[PDB]
């Protein structure tokens, strides 16, 4: 629920095991 991750989403999407794909950035838990 919180975008811990550095990898965002626009062009590309999050496959990241625990981080899912949110707009704009991805987010885990």
């Amino acid at each position: 629920g919180l975008p811990v991750c550095g990898e965002t989403c626009v062009g590309g999407t999050c496959n990241t095991p625990g981080c899912v794909c949110s707009w704009p950035v991805c987010t885990r838990n």
